[PDB]
C-alpha cells in the first residue's frame, strides 16, 4: 500500500458551517494545512489514508485571530513582582485563539521586541500562528533596527507598531512624534508586504482620541491604519470611538474589559451605531496584568448571541474576519478553500470542542492536545 | 600624415538647427566633446581628420535632460518584487536623453545614496552625463555623509535633496525638519558650486502645496531653489504649482502622468497662465513602477508642437535650457560655442535618428551604436 | 462537480527517479508544493483534480541548490561601469536552481544586506527559494542589525556569514577577527535554526587555507561549518582542500572556474581522495562580472552533472550529489535537495541526457520545454 | 568671420621634445585643453583662431607631478605658532608643477580631510589638477566618511591613505590596523578607479621598512601599492628602501631632504641598484615647515633635475622620469606624466639649461617669462 500520510488528509463531516457566513451543513477537506475544498457531501474517500471526522451536530468556524497579546508577559507597573509570565500555548488553543499578534506595553526596559521576535517564532514552530508589532507604550519607539520603518519593513513577523496615549503612563509623546512615527509602519508596511498600522493603547484622558485626530491632520497616513484600542475603558472614550469608525476607521474593543462598556455591549453598540462590523474587531490583552486570561473572548460570541441577539455568524466577525481583514491576513479568518486549516469544533451552545491550527488537531474534547514544549 | 584623430573633429552639416533657439540652416563644428563653433557654412575642410555628417533636411537640437530618473531602480511598494530594475544606457540614449539627475523615492531601505552614486558614475564614464539628489522621500533625509548640507557640499554628483509631502507614503515630517533640509541643501550647494535644490514628490493629500509655503514662512531659501514635482497628478494641486511659478517658483511635470492633467496640457496651460517657460521643466520619472519608460518625453515635444501650437524652440525649452537653468548645468541644454556637444538629430517630424552625447555618437538610425557594459 | 484545486494535486508519472538516489521508474504525486507520495505505480484517479504528467522516457530529480550566487549583482572591480545587474530569475530556473543562497562579494560599499534580503524575498515570492548570506569580502562584516551573530539569529533569510580570506581583495582580518566573526555566525545560527557557516572566498594567496586553521586553533566553532569556495582556482589550493575535506571539512567548487582544476575534474580528485560526495558541494558563483567584460551564468551547473557522467565515471545518481543533497545537508536545507514525501516540490525533469525540460518550484511549474513559463516581475 | 575661439587651439612649435621620451624637435597641437597632435612640421594653418608659439631653441616636456604636498598647510610639531599657511597656486605653477597629491602630516587635529578636499577642488578650479591622500600620521586614520574604504571609493578626489611609521611622531600603529588601513585603501581604489595606494611617511626608528614587511606578511595588498616617502633621511632606511624597490616596490624621494643623502644623489644610487625609473618617484613635501622656522617651498623638484642632469651623467629624458611619468604611472594618473595625443596639455617650456619659462595647465598659461600669470583668488 502507498503511502500518503504526507498530505495529512483531513475530512471535516456534516457540521453546520460557520465561514463566518452561514454554509449549512458543509464539509470542508483539508491537506497539508490548508483548506482544500469546502463543499456539502465530500467523499469520504476522495483522498486516501483520510482522516474522516463526524461532526453531526456539532459546529464548525474559523479559529479566533488575538491581536492584542502579551506574548513574553506583561505587567511590572508596581514594580518587578507585577511582571507577568510568558503565555503557554494551550491556553491560547484551548481558548480558540489560532493567530495571534504579539506586543509590549508599558515596560519596554525589562522586555524587549527581540525577545518577543523570538516567543512570536517559538509559536509558530509550536503550530499557530504568530506575528508582532515593534514598539510598545514609549515614543518613540524602542525598536530591534534602530527605526521603525525599517523593522516593519524587514523583520518577517512585524507586522506594525505599538503606542500609548492619552495615558498617564504614556511617554507624552507630541503630534510630530506619533506621527512620523505611524508614517514609519505605513511606509515599512508597503515595503515589506505588512499591514503597516499603528496601535493606540488608549487611557482615560479627557483627551480621548484628539491625538489621533491631529495625528491625521498632520500626515497622510489613511485611517485605515490607525487602530485605537481599550475603546470599551470608558463611555466618553467609547462614543468617539463610534465617531472614529463612522468616519472610516477601525476600533478595537478590550475582551478583559467589563466595564464600563462591557465587550458584547460595544458591539453591539457600534451596530446600533451603523458601524459594520468589518470595523470592529475583539482583543483580549492576555497575559497582561492580575494576570489576563483568554476565556473572555469565546464568552463575548456566547454572550452576544446568547444575550444580544447576534447571529452566529455576525458574532464571530470581531474575532475572525474583522481582524483578518484590519490586518490583512492572507489566509486566515475564513473558511475557504485555499484558506488555512484553522479551525473550531463547538457544541451548539458555542462550547469548544475542538481546534485545528494549520490542520493539525491541538485540543480535543475542550482540552490540550498539543503543549509548548516546556509546558507540564 | 599627421594623426589628429584624437581631437575627434565632428562637422554636424546644414541641418535646421533649434538651440533651442530658432538658428535656421546653421553649422556645428565640435571637438573634444565640446561645441567650438556654430555658424552657417562652416567649411568642411576647416579642421583635419573631420568627420563631415550631412544633416541636409534634418533637424538638430539640443540633448534631453531629465531631472527626474530612477536610476537604479526604484518601486517596492507592493513588496520586494515590484522593486524596478536598474536602468540601461541605450533606453536613455535612444529617448534623446543626454544628462540625467538620479533620485530615489518611497524605499529608501533596500536603496542607498551610495548605489545611487555608483550608477551615476557609471553612466558618466559610459558616455552621458549624471547627477544625483541625495534622500529619498524619507525625512530626515538618509545621506550618505550624514548630513544634507556636507553631501551637496562634499559629493561631487551629488546636486540637492529630495522628498516628498502631501503624500500618504510620506514620513510626516514637520516644517521645522522641511525647512532645515532644504536649508541645507541651499547652503551645501553654495559650498559645493552646486544649484542646491530640494525636490518635493507630491502626492494627493488637500495640502498639496501648502508645506512648501510654510517652509518659506520658515526660512530663507530663494524660492527658485524649491521643486515641486508630479503637479499634473491632480488639478487643484496644478492649480496650485501655476500660482507658485507665477508667485516665481519653478514647477516640474512629469511626462509619465497622463491624467488628469497631461504633460503636453499641463505646460500649455502654464503658458496661458502666463508662466514663462523658463519657469517650467519636464521630467519622466522613468524607471520607477508598471516599469516607466522614457518616450513619453519626445511624445511630449510632438504633442505640443502637432496638437498645441507651440513653436519648436518652446515645445524644447522644458527638456532642454529650463531644466539646465534651474539646475544650473553649466555648459548644457543649449547649442553654444563652448557648450557640450549634447546633441539631437531629427526628422522634420521629430522622430530621432540620431543622438550624439559629448560628441560621441550614441543613436543612429534612432537605434543605440553605443551600449552599457552590460547591455545585450 | 466539488471543486479540488486549491489543493494543486499534481502527479508526475513514469520518469526515471534519481532521489538522488537512484529508485528505478518511479511517480511523484504532489500537492499544495509538497512531495505527498513516491511510488511506483500511484493510481492517476487517487486524486481529484489531478494534473497528470507522463514522464515516461525521462528522468526526474531533485532541483538544483546554487549556494553561491550575486544576486542583487556584483562585480564593480574595475570601477562602476563593471558593476552586474541583479539576477533574473528565469536564469536561475531555466539552469534547473530552485533553491539559491545570496551574497556579495569585494564591493560592499555600492552593495548593502538590506538589499540582498529584498531580493531574495522577491525570489521566495515569485516561486522559488531564497536565502543569504550576511557580511561580504570585508571583515569586520557589514551587517543589518549591527553585529553578525544578531542577523544570522534574527533575519529569517540570513543562514550564515561571507567573508574573503588569502586574497588580493581582503580586508587583511586577523585570526581573532576570523574567529569572532565564525563564532557569531555559530551562535546565530542555534539561537536563529539556522546552518550559521561561514563561507570564505578563497583568493590565490600562498597561504591558501592557513587562516582557516589558525582559526580552528583559536576557537571552538566546528570544522563542519567552515566553507572554503573557489577552492579549484589554483592546484595547491585545491590540494590544500582535498586535505581540509579529509579532517572533516566540506568544500565548495566553483562551476564557472575552468582552470586549472575543471570542476568534474576536481569532483572526480575529491572522491579520489577518499573523501564523500556529502562533504563535497558545487555552486555557480553567478551573476558577478565576467572577463570584453560579461555576467557569470548558470550554465556551467548543469554542464559539470553533464560532464561528470560522460567523461568521469560517474553515475548520474552521484553526479547530482553536489548540486542537491551535498548542498542541503550542508546547509541544513529542511524540506530541499531530496525527493521523498514531506519534502518540497522543487524537482527538474530531463531528457536522458540530462537537457533540462520543465522545473518545478514548490510545486508550481517555472520551466516547459526549457524555458521558463513563470518569468521575474519585470522580465525582459 | 566664424569664431573657433572656444576650442582653444594652440600650436607649440620647434622646441626639442622631452616627453619624457626625446623626440627631437617636434611640435604639439592642443585644443580644449587636449594634447591633439604630436609630429614635426604640424602647418600653422592646420587649425583656425590658432595660438601658434615659437620655441624654437626652447625645452618642451609634460608638466611635473608632485605627489607630496601640505596643500592646507601643515607643521604645528612646535605648538600652533608653526602651522604653515595653505599653499599658493602661483608657488607650484612657477615651480613647474601641474598635477599635485595632497595630504595631512601630524597634525590630524587642527586639520581635516574635509578642508583639504576643499582646497584641492579650488586649485582644480582655478587650473591644475588635484588629488589628495585621506588619513595622516594618525592610525587609525581620520577620514571624511567613516572609513578609508569608503573615502577612497566614494569621494571623488581621494586616491589613497597616508599614515606614517618608524617615527616619533606615528601612532603607534601594530600590525593589524596598519594592514587594515592599506587592503581599505586597496579595495576602495577598485571599486572607486583609483590607485588605492598606502603612503608610509618614514621616520628615523631602527625600524626602518619593517612595518611594511610585517604587513605583506599579513595581507595581500600587492608591494605596488606601498610607498616608503623620505626614503633619503637616513643611509640604513635609504640602504632597505633600495631592496624594497628590487623586490617590486616603488619608493619615493623627498627633494627638500638634502642630507644624508641628496635627492639626485639617491636617484642615482636607485639606478646604480638596479631599480628601473618607473619605480622611484620624487616629491616635494612643499608647505610643510622649515627648520628661523620657514614653509618649504617646491624649487628643489626642478633643482634635481639640474643636477642630475649636470652632476649624475643623466640624460634630461631620464631625469624628469621621477617627477613625470614615474608619478603618473605609480598613482594611474590618467592622462598625466606624457606628452601623447588624448593625454591633457600640461607642458613646461623651458631654456636649454632647465629653467622654466611657460607653463601649460590644462592648455593654459599659467606661466610667462617664468612668472605666474594665472594666480589664486586671493593671491598677494
Ligand atoms: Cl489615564
Ligand atoms: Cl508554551
Ligand atoms: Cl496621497
Ligand atoms: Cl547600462
Ligand atoms: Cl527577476
Ligand atoms: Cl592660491
Ligand atoms: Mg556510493
Ligand atoms: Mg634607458
Ligand atoms: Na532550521
Ligand atoms: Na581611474
Ligand atoms: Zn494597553
Ligand atoms: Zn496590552
Ligand atoms: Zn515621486
Ligand atoms: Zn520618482
Ligand atoms: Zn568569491
Ligand atoms: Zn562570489
Ligand atoms: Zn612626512
Ligand atoms: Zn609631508
Amino acid at each position: 500500500m502507498i503511502d500518503y500520510t504526507a498530505a495529512g488528509f483531513t475530512l471535516l463531516q456534516g457540521a453546520h458551517l460557520y465561514a463566518p457566513e452561514d454554509r449549512g451543513i458543509c464539509d470542508v477537506l483539508v491537506a497539508n494545512g490548508k483548506i482544500i475544498a469546502v463543499a456539502s457531501n465530500i467523499p469520504s474517500d476522495i483522498v486516501p489514508n483520510c482522516t474522516v471526522v463526524d461532526l453531526s451536530g456539532q459546529i464548525l468556524c474559523p479559529g479566533f485571530i488575538d491581536q492584542h497579546v502579551h506574548l513574553i508577559g506583561g505587567g511590572g507597573e508596581a514594580g518587578p513582582t507585577t511582571r507577568t509570565p510568558e503565555v503557554a500555548l494551550s491556553r491560547l488553543t484551548e481558548a480558540g485563539v489560532t493567530s495571534v499578534v504579539g506586543l509590549l506595553g508599558t515596560d519596554s526596559i525589562s522586555r524587549h521586541p527581540e525577545s518577543l521576535l523570538a516567543k512570536t517564532r517559538a509559536l509558530n514552530e509550536e503550530g499557530i500562528s504568530a506575528w508582532m508589532l515593534t514598539g510598545a507604550y514609549h515614543v518613540p519607539s524602542r525598536t530591534i533596527t534602530g527605526s521603525v520603518e525599517k523593522d516593519v519593513a524587514i523583520i518577517d513577523r512585524v507586522i506594525g507598531v505599538k503606542c500609548a496615549i492619552s495615558d498617564h503612563r504614556s511617554a507624552a509623546p507630541d503630534v510630530y512624534h506619533l506621527a512620523n512615527m505611524a508614517a514609519e509602519s505605513r511606509v515599512g508596511g508597503l515595503l515589506g508586504g505588512k499591514p503597516g498600522v499603528t496601535v493606540f493603547h488608549m487611557g482615560d484622558s479627557k483627551k480621548a482620541l484628539q491625538p489621533i485626530y491631529d495625528l491625521l491632520e498632520n500626515c497622510d497616513v489613511p485611517i485605515s491604519k490607525l487602530l485605537p484600542t481599550h475603546v470599551n475603558r470608558n463611555v466618553p472614550l467609547f462614543e468617539q470611538a463610534l465617531e472614529f469608525a463612522r468616519k472610516g476607521g477601525t476600533i478595537d474593543i478590550t475582551s478583559s474589559i467589563d466595564e464600563p462598556v462591557a465587550p458584547a455591549e460595544g458591539i453591539a453598540r457600534a451596530v446600533q451605531a451603523g458601524i459594520p462590523l468589518a470595523r470592529v474587531t475583539l482583543s483580549s490583552d492576555g497575559n497582561g496584568s492580575g494576570v489576563a486570561g483568554f476565556e473572555t473572548l469565546l464568552e463575548t460570541v456566547q454572550v452576544l448571541v446568547k444575550d444580544y441577539d447576534f447571529s452566529i455568524s455576525d458574532a464571530l466577525r470581531p474575532l475572525t474576519s474583522s481582524v483578518a481583514g484590519f490586518l490583512n491576513l492572507t489566509g486566515k479568518g475564513e473558511i475557504l478553500p485555499g484558506n488555512d486549516a484553522d479551525l473550531l469544533v463547538m457544541t451548539p451552545e458555542l462550547r469548544i470542542e475542538q481546534v485545528y491550527a494549520r490542520g493539525k488537531l491541538m485540543v480535543k474534547d475542550g482540552k490540550a492536545c498539543v503543549k509548548g514544549t516546556f509546558e507540564t
